[PDB]
C-alpha cells in the first residue's frame, strides 16, 4: 500500500546562495503524521527511504532542488528503470509532471519513490485553493526576504505557515481521493469518471485507436479557441460596450451537439451525404479572399516559439492547402469567396448526440446540490474532459543534467510518442465551439469588437436583436451577459482594459447596468502581466510599449531554481 505526502520547500532568493532553508511533509490519509526541518538532506534520506508518492505544489520549482541533490548523490537520469538513478517527465516546453526515483528491486519488487504535481491535480494557487474549498489558512506569510544564513531556526511562527500550506494541499487531495478522483491529473480524473459511466468495454468501441497517419491528418483539421480583434477598434479606445459569454461552452457542445466516433471510413474526392457518417474532414485546395463585411474564419496559429492566432483574409497569389471538418468548412464558405477549388479527399465518421448527457447530467447535478470542495471538484469534472480528446501526439521532452557550475541544464530527449484519445472528437468540440462564438460576432457584425473562445465584446449598451432569443443569465450553451463597460481599450488579442460599472453592493460587488450602479472598476487583461504591475495600468499609460522591470521569472542556478525580475513589455 502505498502512502502518499503532501510535501513542501522553502529557499532562499540569492543566486549566489540558492537553497532548501525548510521543508516539510505530511500524510494526506493521516493528517497527525508530519515534519518541518530545515535540512535538505535530511528530507532527501526520507525520500530514499520512504516508498510512497509525494506531491510538491508546482512541482517545476521543488523538483529543481531535488534533482540538484539526485545528481550530486550518485543518481543518473534514466529513461527507465535501473538501480540508483531517476526518471522523468517534464515536457518540451517546461512543465514537470513526475520525478520517478528508483533503488533497485528486493525479492523481485521494485523500491522506490515516485515525486508529482499537485499544481496537475488542483490547478489553482493555495491560497484559492484554501478560499473555495472552505479550508483554514493562515493569516498572511513569511518575510521571503529575510536573511536566513546556514544554520537558521526556523521560528514557531514560520513553522507554522509551512504546516499550514502543506495541510491545506493534503486535505484538498484527500478529499479529493475520497471522491475517487485517483489520477495523476484533473483531465485524466475526468477521463477516469466518463470511462466508469459508459464502461471501457464500450469506451473502447466508441474511442478506437486510429493508425498514426489516420491520426496526423485528423489533427491538420484541429484548431483552438476562436480569439479575434476587430481591426477597427484597434489600439484605440472606445466608450460604452457590453460582453456576453456561453454559459459553460465545451461542456455545452460535447451535451448536444453532433460529435464523432468510431473508426473513420477514407474517402476520394469531395463528401457525399452519408447518413451513416454524417460528420467529416475534407481536404481541399483552393484559394480564397475574405468577404466584405465578414470576419476572418481560416487562422493560423500555434507557431514555431511564440503564437498569437493570426487570421488569413486571403490565400494572396498562392493555392492553399487544408483540412477542415464540415462546421469549419461550412463557415469558410459563407464568410470567403472560394477559387478554383479542388476537393482531393477526406474522412467520414458516425455521428451521435448522446455520448456526454450522463455524465454531464451527473456532475451539473453535484456541481448544483453541492458547496465548497465537491462543488469545485465538479467543475474540475466538467471542465476537464475536453482537453483529453484534444491531447497532443509526441511526449518527445526534456531531459535534466548537472551542469559542472552546479546549476542543471536540460536537452531534448529521444523521440518518443503515446496513444492519442480521439482526435476526431477534439477537433469537431472546438469546431463546434468555434462555430458557436463565430455566428454570433457576425451577426452582430455592426457593434462587434473583441472575441475569445466563448465570449463576445459589443460596443453599445443594448443586447442586440438578433441575440435576444439565445442569451440566458445560466442556461448551458446560451449568451449570459456578463457585463457592461464604460470606456474601454483593446491594443492586442487577450490585451484589453475596461472601466466596469460595478453594482452597489448589499453587502458584495457585483456587476451593474448603465442605470443601476455604484462603482466603476477598472479591470486589466494581458498576457504575461502581474497583478503587481496591473496596478499601474492606466487609460494613457495601456499602450503597446508600456513595459516594467517586476515580472519575476525562474532561473536555473547552482543550488537549484531562484526568481529574478524580468522586464515585462506589452509589445
Ligand atoms: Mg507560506
Amino acid at each position: 500500500p502505498r502512502k502518499m505526502y503532501s510535501c513542501a520547500f522553502e529557499t532562499t532568493t540569492k543566486v549566489e546562495d540558492c537553497r532548501v532553508w525548510a521543508y516539510g511533509y505530511m500524510n494526506i490519509e493521516d493528517h497527525s503524521e508530519y515534519k518541518i526541518g530545515n535540512s535538505l538532506d535530511e528530507f532527501m534520506a526520507w525520500v530514499l527511504k520512504v516508498q510512497a508518492d509525494l506531491y510538491f505544489h508546482n512541482l517545476k520549482f521543488a523538483g529543481a532542488f531535488i534533482i540538484n541533490w539526485l545528481e550530486r548523490n550518485g543518481f543518473k537520469w534514466s529513461a527507465d528503470g535501473l538501480p540508483n538513478t531517476y526518471n522523468t517527465i517534464i515536457s518540451r516546453m517546461g512543465q514537470w509532471y513526475m520525478i520517478d526515483i528508483c533503488l533497485g528491486y528486493k525479492g523481485k519488487r521494485k523500491i522506490h519513490t515516485v515525486i508529482y504535481d499537485s499544481l496537475k491535480k488542483l490547478p489553482f494557487p493555495v491560497k484559492k485553493i484554501a478560499k473555495d474549498f472552505k479550508l483554514t489558512v493562515l493569516k498572511g506569510d513569511i518575510d521571503y526576504h529575510k536573511e536566513r544564513p546556514v544554520g537558521y531556526k526556523i521560528t514557531p511562527e514560520e513553522y507554522a505557515y509551512i504546516k499550514n500550506d502543506i495541510q491545506i494541499i493534503a486535505e484538498a487531495l484527500l478529499i479529493q481521493f475520497k471522491q475517487g478522483l485517483d489520477r495523476m491529473t484533473a483531465g485524466s480524473d475526468s477521463l477516469k469518471g466518463f470511462k466508469d459511466i459508459i464502461t471501457t468495454k464500450k469506451f473502447k468501441k466508441v474511442f478506437p485507436t486510429l493508425s498514426l497517419g489516420l491520426d496526423k491528418e485528423v489533427r491538420y483539421a484541429y484548431r483552438g479557441g476562436f480569439t479575434w480583434l476587430n481591426d477597427r477598434f484597434k489600439e484605440k479606445e472606445i466608450g460604452e460596450g457590453m460582453v456576453f459569454d456561453v454559459n459553460s461552452l465545451y461542456p455545452a457542445q460535447m451535451y448536444s451537439r453532433l460529435l464523432p466516433y468510431g473508426e473513420p471510413i477514407v474517402f476520394e474526392g469531395k463528401y457525399v451525404w452519408d447518413e451513416d457518417y454524417p460528420l467529416h474532414i475534407q481536404h481541399i485546395r483552393c484559394e480564397f479572399e475574405l468577404k466584405e463585411g465578414y470576419i476572418p474564419t481560416i487562422q493560423i496559429k500555434r507557431s514555431r516559439f511564440y503564437k498569437g492566432n493570426e487570421y488569413l483574409k486571403s490565400s494572396g497569389g498562392e493555392i492553399a492547402d487544408l483540412w477542415l471538418s464540415n462546421v469549419d468548412l461550412e463557415l469558410m464558405k459563407e464568410h470567403y469567396d472560394l477559387y478554383n477549388v479542388e476537393y482531393i479527399s477526406g474522412l467520414k465518421f458516425k455521428a451521435t448526440t448522446g455520448l456526454f448527457k450522463d455524465f454531464i447530467d451527473k456532475w451539473t447535478y453535484i456541481k448544483t446540490t453541492s458547496e465548497g470542495a465537491i462543488k469545485q471538484l465538479a467543475k474540475l469534472m466538467l471542465n476537464s474532459l475536453y482537453g483529453k480528446f484534444a491531447s497532443n501526439p509526441d511526449v518527445t521532452g526534456k531531459v535534466p543534467y548537472l551542469k559542472e557550475n552546479g546549476a542543471l541544464g536540460f536537452r531534448l530527449g529521444e523521440e518518443e510518442t503515446k496513444d492519442p484519445v480521439y482526435t476526431p472528437m477534439g477537433v469537431f468540440i472546438t469546431a463546434w465551439a468555434r462555430y458557436t462564438t463565430i455566428t454570433a460576432a457576425q451577426a452582430c457584425y455592426d457593434r462587434i469588437i473583441y472575441c475569445d473562445t466563448d465570449s463576445i465584446h459589443l460596443t453599445g449598451t443594448e443586447i442586440p436583436d438578433v441575440i435576444k432569443d439565445i442569451v440566458d443569465p445560466k442556461k448551458l450553451g446560451y449568451w449570459a451577459h456578463e457585463s457592461t463597460f464604460k470606456r474601454a481599450k483593446y491594443l492586442r488579442q487577450k490585451t484589453y482594459i475596461q472601466d466596469i460599472y460595478m453594482k452597489e453592493v448589499d453587502g458584495k460587488l457585483v456587476e451593474g447596468s448603465p442605470d443601476d450602479y455604484t462603482d466603476i472598476k477598472f479591470s486589466v487583461k494581458c498576457a504575461g502581466m502581474t497583478d503587481k504591475i496591473k496596478k499601474e495600468v492606466t487609460f494613457e499609460n495601456f499602450k503597446v510599449g508600456f513595459s516594467r522591470k517586476m515580472k519575476p521569472k525562474p532561473v536555473q542556478v547552482p543550488g537549484g531554481v531562484v526568481l529574478v525580475d524580468d522586464t515585462f513589455t506589452i509589445k
